[PDB]
């Protein structure tokens, strides 16, 4: 029972965290574990996030440091079929999930960076076969 209440308590968390940063620009490479920073080549004068940021910006709070890039993200954890989605579980994008990762929120809602960081209805054009749980 430990068990579900902390995952749910992780959960909650890591979105409450994520929610926080709603409004922050996208900065090619920006951001990490401590919040949005400067990015790299055209993210290199603009503070904010790209996806990868975001994502150990928000688990960092479930104490729990993820991995640089979304390809890598895609290696760790449990992998879980689309149609058991919980939320808090990861979404990605592209070939092996190395183009982006966003976190589900249930009811067709993921938090993303566009433009900006934002709360999207889940897209599945581009979609990775699989989605990653890991807390």
């Amino acid at each position: 029972g430990v068990r579900a209440m902390d995952y749910q308590q992780a959960t909650d968390v890591v979105i409450a965290r994520g929610l926080s940063q709603r409004g922050v620009p996208f900065s090619w490479a920006g951001g990490g574990i401590n919040g949005p920073t400067r990015g790299t080549g055209t993210g290199a004068n603009t503070v904010g996030f790209d996806a990868s940021g975001l994502m150990q910006y928000a688990y960092a709070g479930a104490g729990i440091k993820l991995p640089r890039s979304s390809g890598a993200m895609y290696r760790v954890g449990q992998k879980i079929l689309p149609q058991q989605a919980r939320k808090g579980d990861l979404i990605f994008y592209g070939p092996e999930g190395t183009q982006s990762v966003a976190m589900y929120l249930g009811n067709n809602q993921m938090l993303e960076v566009g433009d900006v960081v934002q709360v999207s209805p889940v897209r599945t054009a581009g979609m990775a076969p699989y989605m990653v749980r890991v807390l």
